[PDB]
C-alpha cells in the first residue's frame, strides 16, 4: 500500500492507495482529491478528511486543464495549515499524476519533462494517455507567458 511522497506534503496514489487510513492518519494527511467520476470519497462518514472530487475519466477526450487551478488552491490550502493532501485516481495514475506534474509545473517551476521525470523516480508506474500530455503542453505555455 504506497502512497507515493512527492513533496512533504503532497502524496499520490492509486484506488487501492486511498483506502489504507491508518498510513493516510501516520503522514498527517488531512486533505483528498479523488480523480475519478465512479469511485467513493474513501472515509468519507468518518469525518476526518475534507474532500474534493474532479469527477474524470482516463480517456483521449477528458479535459484536466479545468481542473488545474481547483486543485492548486485545495493543495495550497493544505500546505498553510500544515497537513498533506492525497490526490488518487487508479491503477495506472494516470490522472493523479498529471495533476500532480501540473502542480509542480506551477509552483517547482519546473519544465512539463523535468517534473514527469520527478515523479517517474518516485512512482515508476505511470500509465500513458496523450491526450494528458497535451493539455500539460499547453499548460506550460500559458505558464512562460505569465507571473509566477
Ligand atoms: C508529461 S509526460 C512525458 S513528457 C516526455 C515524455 C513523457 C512520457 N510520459 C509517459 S507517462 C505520463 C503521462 O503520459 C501523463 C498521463 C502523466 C500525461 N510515457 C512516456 C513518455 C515519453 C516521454
Amino acid at each position: 500500500a504506497e502512497l507515493t511522497p512527492i513533496l512533504p506534503f503532497l502524496f499520490l496514489g492509486n484506488e487501492q492507495d486511498a483506502q489504507d487510513l491508518d498510513t493516510m492518519q501516520r503522514l498527517n494527511i488531512g486533505y483528498v482529491i479523488n480523480v475519478t467520476t465512479h469511485l467513493p470519497l474513501y472515509h468519507y462518514e468518518k469525518g476526518l478528511f475534507n474532500y474534493k472530487r474532479l469527477p474524470a475519466t482516463d480517456s483521449n477526450k477528458q479535459n484536466l486543464r479545468q481542473y488545474f487551478e481547483e486543485a492548486f488552491e485545495f493543495i495550497e490550502e493544505a500546505h498553510q495549515c500544515g497537513k498533506g493532501l492525497l490526490i488518487h485516481c487508479q491503477a495506472g495514475v494516470s490522472r493523479s499524476a498529471t495533476i500532480v506534474i501540473a502542480y509542480l509545473m506551477k509552483h517547482t517551476r519546473m519544465t512539463m519533462t523535468d517534473a514527469f521525470k520527478f515523479v517517474k523516480g518516485k512512482r515508476p508506474i505511470i500509465s500513458p494517455n496523450l491526450n494528458f500530455m497535451g493539455q500539460l503542453l499547453e499548460f506550460e505555455e500559458d505558464l512562460n507567458n505569465g507571473v509566477t
